[PDB]
């Protein structure tokens, strides 16, 4: 049973903003995806210390960073607060509508690409090196679930029947043929060290 969705039309705009918009600096796509992670670590952290019956699903904050040459994927796990269901259909937790008005409004107003995590949209940033991304999650609350999207309006929900997570979300990066780049263990270290130096959270960069 796969549930299939129109995106909002402000969203479905944005994705192809970053799609069809000639922007070379792409690799700020993982600083977005990890400064998301270290957001949702912050969220289960928060919730853990009045109640710590939170972390029965995992004790371990962290991020992995795990790249595969052969299925051509980067894929960004965090043991975070995850989302549930309605969460995840819900423009993934965000107020991403109304935050997306803000940053076509700017991109007009001399800014750049490189600002999109300011207006809350920096998860669509994927989106500059993926051509199709996959996000497996699970909250407390709720089920394992897999949302997937190869962007042209739609996305899709269904039950994730494989591995349990335990507690968090999984970023599943179907990159692009001319963006193998961000799969180079060098490379992935550079935009690490760059962008994402001082995240509160151990990140590790698995090897093939
Ligand atoms: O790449 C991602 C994308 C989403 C999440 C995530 C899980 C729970 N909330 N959120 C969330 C959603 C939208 C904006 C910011 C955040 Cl933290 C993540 O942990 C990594």
């Amino acid at each position: 049973e796969v549930e299939t969705f129109a995106f909002q039309a402000e969203i479905a705009q944005l994705m192809s903003l970053i799609i069809n918009t000639f922007y070379s600096n792409k690799e700020i796509f993982l600083r977005e995806l990890i400064s998301n992670s270290s957001d949702a670590l912050d969220k289960i952290r928060y919730e853990s210390l009045t109640d710590p019956s939170k972390l029965d699903s995992g004790k371990e904050l962290h991020i992995n960073l795990i790249p595969n040459k052969q299925d051509r994927t980067l894929t960004i796990v965090d043991t975070g607060i995850g989302m549930t269901k309605a969460d995840l259909i819900n423009n993934l937790g965000t107020i991403a509508k109304s935050g997306t008005k803000a940053f076509m409004e700017a991109l007009q107003a001399g800014a750049d690409i490189s600002m999109i995590g300011q207006f809350g949209v920096g998860f669509y940033s994927a989106y500059l090196v993926a051509e199709k991304v996959t996000v497996i999650t699970k909250h407390n609350d709720d089920e394992q679930y897999a949302w997937e999207s190869s962007a042209g309006g739609s996305f899709t929900v269904r039950t994730d029947t494989g591995e349990p997570m335990g507690r968090g979300t999984k970023v599943i990066l179907h990159l692009k043929e001319d963006q193998t780049e961000y799969l180079e263990e060098r490379r992935i270290k550079e935009i690490v060290k760059k962008h994402s130096q001082f995240i509160g959270y151990p990140i590790t960069l698995f090897v093939e």
